[PDB]
């Protein structure tokens, strides 16, 4: 019997985009999915695959106006990094979705609600409407174990209290040391839905892209690919530390650079940085074919944030990770990849809790430059690729997850 699944992700593209993938994996089995978000966030998502058009419905709830929160500032991506006051206003707008969400669910005939840790009010609405609620923790088993071992912490606690089930993004193949030791998170059952590696997007025609024609000219495993994504909660000064770290370490690099919100193109990069790195380094601020780039023989390492989604994209192509300390909650996921010898976290300075050019260069030296250490990182990441890129294994975990939703 097909189910109606309501999915309400956190208002961050790093949460929305994996949830849109999950929505399509569930729809692929004949489940009706309601993807609930705000209009400008929905308008900015990629289109659903045509095959899933009748099965995935976008439900747009308007964010209420909050004085100080710009019109159209619907995602964390839209709030300048330097403004914790506007971060709080965005949360106050998000919590205004409680009544419209409850009104929607009242008539949705939903079988499940699936929400992020932020959604204390959505879990309350699920209880009010007697719909079981799954709380997403789409990270490693190690991250869930580390958790087991209004403030964001108060919000998390209240959503977990009000949920039926916790959902992780791993499997016993990837974490055989942890998954078998887990049953519950503070008395709530844990289900793992696999690694859900992204569906292959690479196309023959990507070979024409100037970035790939540049990679074609470079030695095998010589290029550090850098991609922090659209979000980048970094001040311009940390973009500069990253730039100078890439420069000082001396490797070839291809940097898919999306500006932090509010930063001018004039201020984005250190003076003379592009001039000094011409030929060894390419900065691309436009769209790039990322999956064709990660499949390229020239790419030897992936420099990204600590985020689990990016870790999985890198390991799907057998690249060791250089992980910038950008997202606090992502610590355990990066510490797991370091424990597997498949990557290195860039040093976090006990000052700003952030990185400098010296830590970036040191990480690149160890993962990409030194002969002995880079060989070990490459071999460990290639070994992990066998598990991450096993697409049928991960589809069976989606079926297992659906069975757990039914069973409950």
């Amino acid at each position: 019997a097909g189910m109606h699944v309501v999915i309400c992700p956190w208002l961050a593209f790093g949460h929305l985009l994996p949830c849109l993938d999950l929505a399509q994996r569930l729809a692929s089995r004949g489940h009706r999915v309601s993807f609930v978000s705000t209009p400008r966030n929905i308008s900015r998502l990629p289109p659903v695959r045509p095959a899933l058009a009748p099965l995935v419905a976008f439900v747009a709830l308007p964010l209420p106006r909050v004085e100080g929160l710009p019109d159209g500032a619907e995602s964390t991506n839209d709030v300048p990094h330097d403004r914790p006051d506007m971060v709080e206003l965005h949360r106050r707008a998000f919590d205004g979705l409680a009544a419209p969400f409850s009104e929607f669910l009242g008539t949705a005939c939903a079988d499940w609600v699936i929400v992020d840790v932020f959604h204390h009010w959505a879990a309350a609405a699920a209880l009010e409407h007697k719909v079981p609620c799954a709380m997403m923790l789409l990270g490693s088993a190690h991250m869930i174990a580390s958790i087991a071992d209004m403030s964001l912490a108060e919000r998390f606690s209240l959503t977990l209290s009000r949920s039926s089930l916790v959902v992780g993004r791993s499997c016993v193949e990837f974490e055989p040391e942890t998954v078998p030791l887990l049953s519950t998170l503070r008395g709530k059952p844990i289900t793992f839905l696999g690694l859900m590696p992204p569906l292959h997007e690479g196309r023959r025609e990507d070979g024409e892209d100037a970035t790939v024609r540049w990679l074609d000219a470079q030695p095998a495993k010589s290029v550090v690919y850098v991609a922090l994504g659209s979000e980048v909660p970094l001040g311009v000064e940390k973009v500069h530390e990253l730039a100078l770290g890439l420069e000082l370490a001396g490797t070839r690099f291809l940097w898919a650079l999306r500006k932090p919100t509010g930063v001018s193109d004039a201020d984005l990069l250190p003076a003379g940085f592009e001039e000094r790195t011409r030929g060894r380094g390419v900065v691309a601020t436009r769209w790039v074919p990322q999956m064709s780039i990660l499949a390229h023989a020239a790419v030897g390492a992936f420099l990204t944030h600590c985020g689990w989604n990016s870790t999985i994209e890198g390991l799907m192509f057998g690249h060791p990770l250089i992980m910038l300390p950008i997202f606090g909650d992502q610590g355990p996921n990066a510490r797991l990849i370091e424990a597997k010898n498949a990557g290195l976290q860039v040093a976090r300075n006990d000052g700003d809790g952030s990185f400098d050019r010296e830590g970036v260069a040191a990480a690149i030296r160890a993962v990409a430059v030194e002969e002995e250490s880079s060989k070990v990182f490459q071999a460990k990441a290639k070994k992990l690729q066998e598990i991450v890129a096993d697409m049928a294994c991960h589809e069976r975990y989606i079926d297992g997850f659906i069975q757990q939703l039914r069973s409950y």
